[PDB]
DNA sequence: AGATAATACTCGGATAGTCTGTGTCCGAGTCAAATG
DNA sequence: CATTTGACTCGGACACAGACTATCCGAGTATTATCT
């Protein structure tokens, strides 16, 4: 089982792309009802990443670091929920009566393998899909004007 | 991050494929050192998704009930972890000020859409791979004789 | 007007509360045997 | 051959833990208003 405030981070990473000034947490906290505190903490998590840029002062926030297009979903779960790999080999082959010799195993077992090679699957189909691309859909049915929209409400008022 | 217990039920998959007779969950506890009462727990959870039979009595112990060829990792990594998803959508769109109204909520939000598409490649990669690609592969490179060997050490007094 | 110091707003990590695993336990159920 | 015993199996119920969730107050900087 994997995080739950990964989507927070996720859906605050596609507001900000509409975002031409910086972004306090709290406002974002407010603009989907979550702890404002916990939001912050996923943002730290975030600039810890190098993923978003947190600039202080009067007019301080959360701003994109590069371009759209070249921030990828895979850096953002990496980021968030835990570099570490989901599955681990505990590598129980050398344990009990029948462990195989230090000489037989070459190989990873073939059990971790396939594992490994399907969450690198996974990471790899979830890498190909970008957030601009999520953007364009998002701008092809929900209207071209909500998304600049809510950009607009976000930087309602600083200072 | 995956429960640890899924490996310790995987690696017993390959070890039912040599053994023609009931085997309980002790003996496999030490077959690789781990907890007997926890690896037992994992039988349990395993046994009531239907893939074992587990039989009590003097002679008892587990048995592959359907072949092999049938039972794939998906169908092992869902009984014991938990068939829910890792990643949950809790609908944030629809919450806060700016809360997406209930008239564009006709499609799934592109976020899961794109997690989705991901875990199906993921799940796609388990449910490809088969336990006689497991027998296969551990009898190709650990010798012919090794599986059953240890399928063989298993049944060394059953009374 | 320009320099300066008060100011007000915001990141940042350090701090408690709670929730799903993680490890363990003993009782109900079952088959095999030992026995008259 | 029927029966009693016996001991061995799984099944679900019981504590312990690390981790996720939620939260606080301290560090840092552009605004700004004043003073010369
Ligand atoms: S030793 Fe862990 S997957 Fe085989
Ligand atoms: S509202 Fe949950 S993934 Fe977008």
């Amino acid at each position: 089982k994997l995080s739950g405030g990964v989507e927070w981070a996720l859906h605050c990473c596609v507001v900000l792309t509409a975002a031409s000034r910086p972004v306090p947490a709290a406002r974002l906290a407010e603009l989907h009802d979550v702890s404002p505190s916990y939001l912050a903490k996923q943002m730290q998590a975030l600039s810890r990443a190098g993923l978003v840029r947190s600039v202080q002062g009067k007019t301080g926030g959360y701003v994109l670091t590069r371009p759209a297009v070249e921030i990828t979903l895979l850096d953002v779960v990496q980021a968030v929920d835990g570099p570490d790999p989901a599955f681990v080999c505990t590598e129980i082959r050398q344990r009990g009566p029948l462990a195989t010799p230090p000489e037989k195993c070459t190989k990873a077992c073939p059990i971790a393998r396939a594992m490994g090679a399907a969450e690198a699957a996974w990471r790899a189909s979830l890498a190909a899909t970008t957030i601009a691309d999520l953007v364009a859909t998002v701008d092809d049915e929900s209207g071209p004007d909500a998304l600049p929209g809510v950009g607009a409400w976000l930087i309602e008022g600083l200072g």
